């Protein structure tokens, strides 16, 4: 067969063909259910499956490649072929995907000066070798060799990382050298950045979300390439969740409207995610703002939910896609759901306290990261002894990646979270030889932007601060606590209760006479991870919004089953249970879910704006130069009205421009104040202005208080910076509220009055 880029169309075996693809991810779906999920995608109206290849899933240790069982990507593609569906493969080497390090293997970071997603010779050689392995698995499944693979993506959304055409060209060449020479190669990006890395000989595709202004997404592309076929390579069907935040949803009605608009113009798309599944085990990622780890669940509000079930969105999409079939044809029947069971209360009566079950220590004079000790995943304990002190001191940990508990002679003093930028602990007076323990749990490595440079453990150093000065702390005992099931199983379990909330493994067995999917209730538990019959189910955290872990019935057995829970901070009750429905929407954070509280009223009365302006109407980036340089710690944008004359303001992204006229780093930014936020009907929290996601936005309240203009957002830059201008991106939809018109900008060194 053939697949070709034609004149305003794709051609499948010489005939016009509109790609209607479903994104599903083989590691996020138990292998026993691959067929069921593919059949769900076919019944929805799709003709193609789109998938990433996840490098770190196949080469978790250097030189050791695995493509068996759950990792059998060729078997996955053949299953799609057997069900009459084409495949698009996106082999990376970086895939983002809310997945550990964006698919990159942690062991790259053993080279401390490595450069990632650039032509670093060590990185590039490992990429070459990995792609070659993918080629041996998949090149013979190109449509041109009798298989079903129709296109291959080169890299992934490089426009959101940098500008490096020689890099992308070399990746393209490595994809070809691996054997992918028979089908079109393409690169994806946003409508705002695709030109930066666009190569003459690749197809250019665009990614955007439910509700986007479709014409705006493709207009510039058609000025450059009047005859290119148009494809949305990721049409976001929903969104992912962050630990501590609200469960995300997106409108089915809006999705269908955009899908219809594309299909009425024969525009191709791949729906991301069509079924998301679960980031099982340690494989979940982390992204912006700051460090924001993503939930274990990848339900995504996709049409096919986490456990493979029909949703109202599925039914709306199917109703639409049923009208776009070659004449005569009807959609296949929707597969039956996989049965569910409830599992009665499981009492976790056996426990092995972590600090009483430690491995052999490595002695290290200096702090080093976990990768320096040949550890990629899990937790790491750093232990030392301290000198006598009659006065209190401060312990400075620089920096804990990601969630550290500090103990003194076994008594917990504090918890330090990277989500909160924490690194300081007050120590009481010390006796000579007092034992300091810093247990650092590593969550996923960041999967987006420059966050992929994510070394775990303590990144640099530990210091003691007294009135005398600051002293580096040396002479450590280091204990690797790996995620391997074998490590969790090999512990001295005893019938015991956790009086002191110490980190511990908990074990129980339970009988089952009939099997089905279930949802393990973690509401009683603190933070940690779970194994069921050896299978690593994923991470949990009491802050939510996710409170249940999906447990596939194919990982349960008749007769005796085993559950082990690693719980870091102690459960409120040492019991769990299996529910027939998940809990995905229960937050239990510290403080109100808002950037304004009682008694806060921003007062601009004695402030003079740096700039007053008017934004243009409609969609797309706007860049503003102030014609001067201002040293800034705090930035306030005061929106005065909107283009529609209504009471709401919204912002998708804000950047501030430095002395060189380019965006400053937002790594350390903080929203100090937003006058109003919608957090009930949607998750339009104010940090959405710096998550590097053009599909997410801050929006003022509309569901209850619905306050009028003026509206304001105040940002702490986290450091003093010389600012020359700023950039504003409104929400991506057409015809919606909150398109700011008149505005003022204020820049200060001292705090605003709030
Ligand atoms: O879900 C958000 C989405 O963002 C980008 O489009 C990436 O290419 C995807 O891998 C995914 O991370
Ligand atoms: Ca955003």
């Amino acid at each position: 067969g053939t697949f070709e880029v034609g004149k305003n169309t794709f051609l499948l075996n010489g005939e016009p063909f509109v790609v209607k693809a479903a994104e599903i991810h083989y590691p996020r779906i138990p292998k026993e259910y691959w067929e069921h999920r593919i059949k769900m995608c076919k019944a929805l109206g799709m003709n193609t499956i789109c998938l990433y290849v996840f490098w770190n899933f196949h080469e978790p240790e250097e030189g050791r490649y695995d493509f068996a069982g759950q990792k059998d990507i060729a078997a996955f593609c053949r299953l799609a072929q057997e069900n009459g569906m084409y495949v698009i493969v996106r082999p990376g080497p970086y895939v983002c995907a809310e997945w550990e390090m964006g698919g990159l293997p942690w062991w790259l970071l053993k080279k401390k000066d490595i450069k990632l997603r650039e032509q670093d010779p060590y990185y590039m050689e490992r990429v070459k070798l990995f792609l070659n392995e993918v080629g041996k698995q998949l090149a013979d499944l190109q449509i041109s060799k009798g298989g079903n693979i129709i296109m291959v993506q080169v890299e992934n959304a490089y426009g959101a990382f940098g500008i490096d055409k020689p890099y992308i060209s070399e990746i393209r060449d490595m994809v070809k050298q691996a054997g992918f020479t028979g089908v079109p190669l393409f690169q994806c990006d946003w409508n705002s950045n695709f030109e930066n890395n666009a190569l003459d000989d690749l197809l250019w595709t665009i990614n955007f979300g439910t509700g986007a202004n479709i014409d705006e997404q493709f207009k510039r592309l058609k000025e450059l390439r009047p005859d290119t076929p148009l494809m949305c390579s990721e049409f976001w069907s929903g969104w992912f969740d962050h630990w501590g935040a609200k469960h995300e949803t997106r409108s089915a009605e809006e999705l269908v409207k955009g899908m219809k608009e594309m299909l009425d113009r024969n525009i191709s798309f791949s729906l991301y995610m069509t079924h998301g599944g679960t980031s099982f085990g340690h494989w979940g990622g982390a992204n912006f703002p700051n460090f924001s780890p993503t939930c274990t669940s990848y339900d995504y509000d996709a049409p096919i939910n986490e456990s493979g079930k029909v949703t109202p969105k599925y039914l709306e999409v199917r109703n639409l896609l049923g009208n776009y079939l070659p004449e005569g044809e009807t959609l296949p029947e929707i597969p039956d759901s996989i049965p569910t069971i409830a599992i009665p209360t499981i009492k976790m009566t056996e426990m092995a306290v972590l600090f009483d079950n430690l491995p052999h220590p490595k002695e290290s004079e200096d702090i080093r990261t976990m990768e320096a000790f040949d550890q990629g995943w899990g937790s790491i304990l750093y232990r030392t002894s301290l000198s006598a002190s009659d006065k209190e001191q401060t312990l400075l940990i620089t920096e804990a990646h990601d969630w550290a508990q500090v103990f003194l002679n076994g008594k917990k003093l504090a918890t330090l979270s990277r989500l909160k930028g924490e690194g300081v602990v007050k120590l009481p007076p010390l006796k000579e030889g007092d034992r300091l323990d810093i247990l650092v749990e590593a969550m996923g490595r960041m999967n987006f932007g420059k966050g992929i440079y994510d070394w775990k453990g303590i990144t640099e150093k530990v210091e003691l601060q007294s009135d005398k000065g600051v002293e580096l702390v040396k002479d450590w005992q280091v204990y690797t606590i790996p995620v391997d099931y074998s490590f969790a199983r090999d512990k001295q379990y005893k019938q015991q209760e956790n009086a002191e909330n110490q980190p511990a493994y908990y074990r129980s067995t339970f009988n089952l006479n009939e099997l089905g999917d279930t949802f393990l209730n973690m509401m009683n538990w603190s933070k940690g991870m779970v194994w069921v019959n050896g299978h690593a189910i994923g991470r949990y955290w009491e802050i939510g919004p996710q409170q249940t872990l999906y447990v596939p019935g194919c990982w349960l057995k008749k007769g005796e089953n085993e559950i082990i829970i690693l719980d870091m901070a102690g459960p409120s009750k040492a019991e769990t249970e299996g529910l027939r429905q998940p809990i995905l929407d229960v937050q239990r954070g510290n403080g109100a879910y808002a950037h304004r509280k009682m008694g806060e009223n921003l007062d601009l009365t004695n402030e003079t704006p740096v700039y007053q302006g008017i934004f243009k109407s409609g969609n797309g980036w706007q860049h503003v130069k102030f014609g001067k340089k201002v040293e800034t710690r705090f930035f306030c944008l005061e929106a005065l009205n909107a283009h529609d004359g209504k009471d709401f303001a919204a912002i998708a992204e804000l950047e501030l421009l430095g002395e060189d006229g380019k965006p400053v780093s937002r790594q350390h930014w903080k929203v100090i104040y937003a006058d109003s936020e919608e957090t009930d009907a949607a998750n339009n929290i104010a940090t959405n202005v710096f998550d590097l996601q053009e599909s997410t936005f801050w929006h003022t309240n509309y569901s209850s208080s619905k306050p009028a203009f003026p509206h304001q957002i105040v940002i702490d830059l986290g450091e003093d910076k010389v600012i020359t201008g700023f950039s504003y991106l409104p929400r991506a939809e057409a015809g919606k509220t909150g398109m700011i018109k008149d505005y003022k900008v204020y820049l200060k060194m001292q705090p605003f009055k709030i």
